[PDB]
């Protein structure tokens, strides 16, 4: 909505109740204070400023008066439109816009945590505190490992074993998921190279062959370009083969629709695995998996857990693991602590399980032991 | 990520290139100006202050010098920190930023070189509906065997050119997360529930009373007039207002509720106790709340016309709607499969056991006027 003033008029004036703030289409204003009779110039505003947003942000009255100093055109922005732009934007942009408010006019204590947790998790990469350790998945019938999961590790010498509940999510959502992802899957192929050369050489030939590496991608490293080129040049590197290799996601990936199906239809072309990790949660979803070189799933300890218990979940359960099956996708059933939740698994036709059941995450070194 | 500097130290000197911003966790420190070697004190910082963000926001220089005053201690904030979030907001923040910082740093005239088009969008969308320029029709929802007329879903339209050049699922957008959600929406159900009271009211004036007892008005709720307290208070003076049962309204709810898990069971199961009907709309699209339909007070689903549509031709769309069906069946959820546009689709979902259907095949959302007419076939 637009709205034309004339020449001189006075907007608003110092000490008025803010209703709404205004944007320049058209001429030029003055904001002035004034001071017993003496009009004091804070300064021109012209074509595409905002003014009158002061008041609104934080219900004071009115910091200075503003005249016409020619025909104007401005289009109005409202008190409720300021509010939820300002109140649904990142809380660090929300800091820095009060700190410049309230200098101009010369969830605080959250923020600043954010910001130093960030710089504490980066710090403790680069000064080496993290590791990965591998969790086996294991065929449920046989009770063989089959291949295992790579798992991000923080051991904080000052803290002790650091929570992934914590800095995992702070990872994926900020930019050093670029060069901590360029990192994890270096490491993890190396250490499938270091697995199936042991295997090789203990005479397991065929479980070499078939081991499966799964390494935990973010949406942010997969729709990063040149993520395809960078983890074929650290396969090569290795000398490593794609089938080996299971790329896990959360189906927040989809989301980027067709581009998405983009990548992941370019790594399947290659020969990669790819998984929906946390599958039946999250935006990972029914929806897009009707059309996915998706080779595997994964039920969510969410669900695992309430088998025995409650029988709607055994229901839930039962309908992902047939409609897996009439896909040609495979299950992976994690959260297993169990025999009985095994048993009931096996029954419903998941073919491959992980849990404390079989083995928690461990190092390299006691997984090397496991596998023998 | 702490440092540790001396009393007087110049920590940085107006002019030079901002590397990174700080937060005193101790002592205090002093922003100045020097103009001809007097220097003009503008404030003095203390613990939980930060300083020397300006610079980093915009790639612009040091706007003034800092020396502690102190033995000090800062935390560092990175360039990347502040460049990433900032890059990354609302135009309209990205503007407010803009014109703080050049205000601040502070006769010649300021100017800036989307953002006001999406503000006047909004009161555009706003101003239309005041001068009544939306109405609701009526799409039938259908028992899929028998081929009879169960109930209606009640959708928005706006009768004006101009919808035109905004796109239809864009008007219902800006509807959605803007804050006239609230008088829109109210506006909705109040519509919706006084043409229910009209349908029902002349199918038993018709003898037809099965069909009027059974009758399911379908409102969509978005997740803000959801979550919104008192929601479930204006809900029922409404119903109270048009003398109408809960048993007759139905709620139909995006899957994105879910995102709030605990706190979305909890509302769901209010209404829910007060005898409304719930029904997820897009089911398997947007956000999974699988886990969490374990536990939900939801009678039923709607399959979604982009399932509908792939039927036939992509199998693996196919597997999935038998899936979902089979799925709600075994949680008595009922369905209703959406976007029916042939006969062919019709037969193969029925076949599958969904229960109801919405769709062309059977007749796009029409007035008040002419599903009254419909009804009576
Ligand atoms: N306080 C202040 N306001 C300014 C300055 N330059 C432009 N303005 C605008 O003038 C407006 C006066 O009313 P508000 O306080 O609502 O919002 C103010 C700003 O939008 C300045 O240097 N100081
Ligand atoms: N320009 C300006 N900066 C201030 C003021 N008060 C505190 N500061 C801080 O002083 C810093 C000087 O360098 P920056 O411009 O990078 O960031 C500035 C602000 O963080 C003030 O009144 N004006
Ligand atoms: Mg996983
Ligand atoms: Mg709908």
């Amino acid at each position: 909505q637009s709205v034309d003033i004339h020449k001189d008029q006075i907007i608003f004036s110092e000490g008025d109740a803010g209703d709404c703030a205004y944007i320049i289409e058209k001429g030029r204003v003055l904001i002035y204070l004034t001071k017993d009779k003496e009009e004091i110039p804070l300064t021109i505003l012209g074509e595409g400023e905002i003014f009158g947003e002061m008041a609104l942000i934080d219900n004071q009255n009115r910091s200075a008066s503003v005249r016409a100093l020619e025909d104007v055109r401005l289009a109005i922005v409202t008190k409720q439109q300021v509010l939820e732009r300002v109140s649904t934007a990142d809380k660090v942009v929300q800091l820095l816009m009060r700190v410049l408010l309230k200098r101009l006019r010369r969830g605080t204590q959250s923020a600043l945590d954010q910001i130093k947790l960030e710089n504490q998790i980066f710090q403790a990469f680069q000064n080496k505190e993290f590791e990965l350790f591998y969790q086996p998945i294991v065929n449920l019938k046989n009770k063989t490992i089959t291949g295992c999961e790579a798992l991000l590790r923080w051991n904080s010498p000052q803290h002790g074993l650091v929570s992934p509940n914590l800095f995992i999510d702070i990872i994926e959502n900020s930019s050093m998921v670029i060069p901590i992802g360029h990192w994890i899957i270096n490491q993890a192929l190396k250490d499938l190279r270091t697995i199936q050369d042991q295997l090789r050489l203990n005479k397991k030939e065929r479980m070499a062959d078939d081991f499966m590496m799964s390494i935990n991608i973010s949406g942010r490293q997969f729709t990063h370009s040149d993520f395809v080129n960078n983890l074929e040049d650290l396969r090569e590197k290795h000398d490593l083969h794609t089938q080996n290799i299971k790329l896990e996601m959360t189906e927040r990936i989809m989301m980027d629709g067709a581009i998405a199906i983009d990548a992941l239809n370019q790594c399947r072309s290659l020969g990669y695995a790819i998984s929906i990790d946390d599958f039946g949660t999250g935006f990972s979803g029914l929806q897009y998996l009707t059309q996915m070189p998706i080779s595997f799933l994964k039920i969510d300890r969410s669900f695992v857990m309430k088998i025995l218990s409650d029988p709607k979940s055994k229901a839930v359960v039962s309908s992902i693991i047939h409609l897996a099956h009439a896909m040609d996708i495979e299950v992976i059933a994690e959260g297993i602590e169990h025999h009985e939740e095994a048993l009931v698994l096996e029954t419903l036709g998941a073919r491959f399980g992980q849990g404390y059941l079989f083995s928690k995450p461990v190092d390299l070194g006691r997984f090397l032991k496991l596998i023998k």
